[PDB]
């Protein structure tokens, strides 16, 4: 019964990404090998199982640093933070075995599932 | 050339009212009155020109109290803070002008032009 805007969550998303980009109201560093990524912890608990897990648990849930597994690959993981941000998964024949390797390991079913979907495709 | 997800941004905002319905990370309170809403800084920017302008502020981002002019209707503030984290408005005849005057006041000028095509349809 209520008016439906279409648009409004793709809005809503692009303006969490300009803040992002401006570095407003960023609460966390992502801390991945030698890189580091800057985040907004609400956008990346609606968008990834370990994040989620992480941040619901009041002995983490105000922590500024997380380092995540040194085996993980930086450029898989700006793809996914990236999409986290955007809706949009950059798959490459060049990234997909680190990006597929990093979607799992965050936890974010949906985007293995596509993962898998794309090596079924290549 | 990137794979859209075309449902992600929805399920974000929808994530994002979850948290919000925990009061998990909420930033903080709008007082409108005699009522409080508690809400995300970044989803509140992301909606509103008026909250935008106010957090983007060097002088007021860290603010965790703003108070609204006593005379916006709470009801109005609410229904529009419910639009802001799912993308229904709920417009009717009791409630238009409330709404239609508290959009204006945060400057939502794509909600204002919706109440304004409302009363033309009434
Ligand atoms: O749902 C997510 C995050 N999210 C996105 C994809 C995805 C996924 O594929 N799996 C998991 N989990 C959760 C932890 O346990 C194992 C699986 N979470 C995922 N956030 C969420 C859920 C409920 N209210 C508020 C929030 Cl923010
Ligand atoms: O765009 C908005 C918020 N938003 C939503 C609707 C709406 C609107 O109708 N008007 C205005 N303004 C802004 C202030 O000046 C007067 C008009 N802002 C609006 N956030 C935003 C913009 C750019 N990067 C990051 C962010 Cl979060
Ligand atoms: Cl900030
Ligand atoms: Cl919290």
């Amino acid at each position: 019964s209520q008016i439906q805007f279409t648009r409004h969550a793709s809005d809503v998303l692009l303006n969490l990404n300009r803040l992002r980009s401006r570095d407003i109201l960023t609460d966390v560093v992502i801390v991945v090998s030698r890189e580091q990524f800057r985040a907004h912890k609400t956008v990346l608990m609606a968008c990834s199982g370990l994040f989620y897990s992480i941040f619901t648990d009041q002995l983490k849930r105000n922590l500024s640093v997380i380092n995540l597994d040194p085996e993980i690959n930086p450029e898989g993981f700006n793809i996914l933070l990236d999409f986290m941000y955007t809706s949009r998964l950059n798959l490459r024949e060049g990234n997909i075995m680190a990006v597929m390797a990093t979607a799992m390991y965050l936890q974010m079913e949906h985007v293995v599932d596509t993962c898998r979907k794309f090596i079924k495709a290549s």
